[PDB]
């Protein structure tokens, strides 16, 4: 028996980040993984 | 017998960050894992 | 038997970070794994 | 039995960084294991 | 029986950081691993 109350199994998240353009500025309050 | 109240079992995040140009300027508050 | 009130099993984070482009200035208050 | 109140069993973080672009400056709070 | 309050188990935590650009200056408060 399991008896979770509350309960997630799986998640799965991709996040693909590519940047070929140049002179780009940005000001990012907090990044995880993207790219600037 | 497990008895959880709260439980998350797997959770699978991936990030792909890959940068090219250039001549580009950022402000981050806080990075994780991007490219700037 | 294991009795949790709080749990977390297995979390997997996977971060690719890769940077070619030049001339790129930043400012970062806290940085984990991330490129500049 | 185990009988734990908060508990976290296993969390596995993979940090790839690599740097090719060159002529960059950055002003870093806090750094762990990126690369600048 | 182990009768933990608060506990964690294992984490693991996998930092990789390479540097082929050059001319790079860099600020840091606090450098765990990552390179400038």
């Amino acid at each position: 028996r399991h008896d979770s109350g509350y309960e997630v199994h799986h998640q799965k998240l991709v996040f693909f980040a590519e940047d070929v353009g140049s002179n780009k500025g940005a000001i990012i309050g907090l990044m995880v993984g993207g790219v600037v």
